[PDB]
């Protein structure tokens, strides 16, 4: 489907009924409504599931904008008034998790639960970026943070996400345990066949907060923490071994720091949880919709 | 662990935090805790999980007394009663789904939600048991209605169940998909070492509710499905397909006449789900024990 969105355009997927409470899926860098086709069948008995393109990404609209976190806020929020939905379920996953907890924080009411994987937080210095502890994990994290250093660098950046296609190639299959098939590895690379369409996915780590930058990010990542952390919504949080922006020992500190988050361990898995996990997330947020529903306001 | 009930002593596994809610895990015909143990790790983080051998099953004492559905009722009320369990989720499949039904019928405010699959219901005739509208599963449910009738006749059944071990080696497989490993089969068998020992696994298909008969369980079973009916609990309904004692269109059916039933599909299923869909069952029960806490007592 497609929703006329700023004057430009927003793809989306749509299942379940229409009386049923909505749950918006949020994918992040660089994926797309993709990502979340082996999920959607199994919440859509519970719910009503929309999952959007981010601008930029998938089939939406490619205009000429800078695609900074709040140009995504923006097409995000158009998008959701557009759609006509006063209230959901947020599912999210990498910058999909930025752009719902900075929506709780701004409409605490508009949230049913949230449901969230390797998450995005303020990281005050390099190292916080994939901090993990255990064995060969240092190998992997070290690397990552060489790579995303190189990516926020001027014209390095440029040759590696624009021209060698670097984030698509090597970073998405680098973050999922199994090797993905042909067909389900196509509709990934389809959004971004020449170097001017991977603008979107240059200036995604650009907007990473990390020592204190981009500032504007930065801050309104912190305040959405803060936000988090104070709110009373359910929520649920999925972590791999040894994941990638979120490890397990973190994963379970975080969950225990908030109020009414469960945490799902999943088993072995690095940053695009959903190729590897997609059962085991989507039976977890079906069964978790379904008891909220059936307590909830009646 | 081990508990001292009436006399006798029940069997039990148990993990998961203590200041958790409490799910108790009620398996039936001829298994034990045993059939739980790969759905237990699962549940673990968000519940305390109490799984009771039923006396007469698996690791519990082997009393001189008749085994018949009542036993059982007796024997999990004093049970619960010993473990000083004041409310729980119940989770439940085959004869652990009748002491399920009846618990709630009698103790409503006991039960904090109840999931539940391969449900017992009274049959009013013998084409209700293994009732199916499928054209190509008509000659299985008759072949399992032709086994169950002889399972009930007096000194067939006796030949079968006790001397030729038939419910263990032939009908417990029988309604799994996969073939256990020999180590998985091992603890089903053990329980069950001469005919004496397998006295309650021919006590139980001679409990079913069928045509009326036996009259106590018939009419408790049928007060506990009037009460299912009404009931205001959360639940949750799984199948598989074709399943055994509960068919897809079935299933589907009963749980939209209910209040605040999910419906959850697990695919290619016979009678003992937990053996082909642990994982799946285990993810679902987790979330939607997740989501009724986060809403509970605020
Ligand atoms: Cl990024
Ligand atoms: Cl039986």
């Amino acid at each position: 489907r497609r929703a006329p969105v700023l004057g430009s355009s927003m793809a989306y997927r749509e299942t379940g009924a229409q009386d049923a409470p909505v749950v918006l899926f949020l994918h992040g860098n660089p994926t797309s409504s993709h990502i979340w086709r082996n999920i959607l069948p199994l919440v859509s008995p519970v719910a009503h599931c929309i999952a959007p393109d981010l601008i930029g990404f998938g089939q939406s609209g490619k205009p000429d904008i800078a695609y900074r976190f709040f140009d995504h806020v923006r097409y995000l929020d158009a998008f959701i008034e557009q759609r006509g939905v006063t209230s959901a379920y947020l599912v999210a996953q990498d910058w999909g998790t930025a752009l719902a907890f900075h929506l709780a924080a701004r409409r605490p009411d508009f949230v049913r639960g949230l449901a969230f994987m390797e998450f995005i937080r303020p990281m005050p210095t390099w190292q916080d970026f994939h901090h993990t502890e255990v064995a060969e994990e240092q190998d992997h994290a070290e690397a990552a943070r060489a790579v995303f250093r190189k990516f926020r660098t001027p014209g390095e950046g440029e040759a590696m996400i624009l021209e060698a296609n670097a984030f698509v190639e090597r970073v998405l299959p680098g973050g999922i345990v199994r090797k993905l098939g042909d067909e389900e590895m196509a509709p990934y690379r389809t959004p971004f066949p020449t170097p001017e369409s991977r603008r979107p996915v240059l200036a995604f780590p650009r907007e990473l907060p990390i020592a204190g930058e981009p500032a504007d990010v930065y801050e309104a990542l912190q305040s959405a923490h803060a936000a988090l952390a104070a709110s009373s919504y359910p929520k649920l949080l999925f972590t791999g071994e040894p994941g990638a922006l979120v490890s397990p020992e973190f994963a379970e500190r975080f969950a225990a720091s908030l109020t009414r988050c469960a945490l799902i361990r999943l088993g072995a898995g690095l940053h695009y949880l959903q190729e590897d996990h997609a059962d085991a997330i989507g039976r977890s947020v079906a069964g978790w919709i379904a008891g909220i529903e059936a307590v909830r306001p009646q």
